[PDB]
């Protein structure tokens, strides 16, 4: 650790879910993720700890459709304990997709929802390099997507990520997030995007000659950022609102609820943090002021992760509770957050980009990760404080560049994987978004090879580890998503 401002102290202490306690992940917190970085760490090499970086992709990596589409963002079939699931002796997976002729960078507002296929239990050396995925094509028919909408002047219209649910009958509810654009052939908006958090229902059938979907013939509209816990358009242009993941909490039996990215409710420019937000220690020689932090642009980051909970059996109708985790000042972007249980506790990981950070902060792309007693809870950020699980071998020292423009400095794995999630036994999938240097790079649009995270190291839930030997050198199969539990269904074609 170099010197720098201590990490705020956190509880861990339960509330209710409807509570509206809002755990923060402060700026003193995020300041420990320069704290572990090496300040002598040479051009191109890693400077964040090894234990949360995870293991560096090959350039050489096989693309995992063959080709066929750009892949990314993954989701496997679960229950209410996020367990994943083969049918009928298939592995499954959602995936958002997009046609392989559009540029890499544009295919964000042409994406769409596909699903992957193979079977289940295949030792995993004898599979294929990539895989061994069938993909199985689009998971709704052409206009299905749009119906919710009564503006239907969009320019574009996609289906952005979620979360996927089996139940033992063979029924899929898929979580989605439902995103209209209303964009000038330039890009400009005509007015703000409009992305819901959406259900489409629909069956798997399953066979020896592979697996189709039927159903996902209608779209329910579940939520809409309202204003008051989850900021919307009309605050912010460009707000954030997607990525449902839905579980059954075990401390509160027989109800339902999701996780959910979204913004801290205020007026884009007259947003402001407070003490809290910045959370430094009295008298900690680093602490900032509220005012300087406020002066420095720092205020448009103020993201959230939020929760909802399911008022009928059906999941169709949802209400929305006060959120779990500000960021504000610390990041604009906590994306696809999931909670994971462990040990009687609640573990709530994110992700974020390097570049989401507010001015004065600094951190890689990856993982962040956050454990406490309940789902709302006073969240300690996992090592040191930082809230650092997973991220990118990034050096710190050097600027990040953009995937489509590495740095001259950077680690060639900087970009090397985004949109990752946690499975169980602490298994983690992602995307690869770029390889390489500055004059030598490559985009994926194709999931990276599964590495393993331990979490808790010795008897402290507040720890995460690489495990190195996993696999080769720690990284796994590749596009490796492991199914730990196995349904069979009437569904046949």
């Amino acid at each position: 650790l170099q010197d720098g401002p201590e990490p705020t102290i956190h509880t861990q202490q339960a509330y209710a879910p409807e509570d509206d306690f809002t755990a923060k992940w402060t700026r003193a917190d995020a300041r420990q993720l320069q704290r572990m970085s090496d300040p002598t760490a040479p051009s191109r090499e890693n400077s964040m700890p090894a234990s949360v970086t995870m293991p560096t992709v090959p350039q050489d990596f096989p693309d995992m459709s063959n080709e066929q589409v750009w892949v990314w963002d993954t989701w496997p079939l679960t229950d209410e304990d996020a367990n994943q699931y083969s049918v009928n002796g298939w592995e499954i997976i959602f995936s958002l997709v997009a046609d392989r002729n559009l540029g890499f960078d544009d295919r964000h507002v042409f994406a769409k929802i596909g699903y992957f296929y193979r079977p289940a239990g295949v030792p995993a050396a004898e599979r294929p390099e990539n895989g061994g995925w069938t993909y199985g094509g689009l998971v709704f028919k052409e206009g299905v997507t749009g119906q919710i909408f009564e503006d239907q002047s969009f320019s574009h219209q996609t289906q952005w990520s979620g979360s996927a649910r089996v139940s033992k009958n063979g029924e899929i509810k898929l979580f989605f997030t439902d995103v209209a654009f209303y964009r000038n052939s330039d890009g400009t908006n005509i007015k703000p995007y409009d992305p819901r958090i959406a259900l489409s229902v629909g069956k798997v059938k399953a066979n020896k000659k592979g697996v189709t979907l039927t159903g996902f013939n209608k779209v329910t509209d579940l939520l809409q950022a309202d204003g008051t816990y989850y900021q919307t358009g009309a605050q912010n242009e460009f707000f954030n609102f997607r990525d449902p993941f839905t579980f059954e909490d075990p401390a509160h039996p027989g109800e339902t609820f999701m996780v959910f990215e979204g913004n801290s409710a205020m007026q884009r420019e007259t947003a402001t943090c407070n003490e809290a937000d910045l959370g430094y220690r009295q008298g900690d020689p680093y602490a900032e002021t509220v005012d300087d932090v406020n002066a420095s642009g720092a205020t448009y980051q103020i993201g959230n992760v939020g929760l909802a909970k399911a008022k009928n059996k059906q999941l169709t109708e949802w209400e929305f509770l006060p959120p779990i985790l500000s960021a504000n000042c610390v990041t604009d972007q906590t994306e696809r957050p999931q909670i994971y249980f462990k040990d009687g506790k609640s573990y709530l990981f994110t992700i974020s980009h390097r570049g989401t950070f507010a001015a004065g902060l600094d951190g890689p792309e990856g993982v962040y990760g956050f454990v406490g007693d309940g789902i709302r809870s006073d969240y300690q950020p996992l090592n040191g404080g930082s809230g650092l699980a997973l991220g990118n071998p990034t050096n710190l020292n050097f600027l990040g560049g953009q995937p489509f423009a590495p740095d001259f400095n950077q680690h060639p794995g900087h970009f090397q994987a985004y949109s990752h999630y946690v499975m169980p036994g602490g298994l983690v999938q992602s995307f690869i978004d770029t390889i390489g240097t500055h004059d030598d790079f490559v985009r994926g649009g194709t999931l990276a090879p599964t590495v393993k995270m331990d979490i808790g190291v010795g008897g402290d839930p507040t720890k995460t580890a690489v495990d190195y030997s996993y696999g080769s050198e720690g990284l796994g199969g590749w596009a490796d998503i492991p199914a730990n539990k196995h349904l069979f269904t009437n569904g046949k074609f």
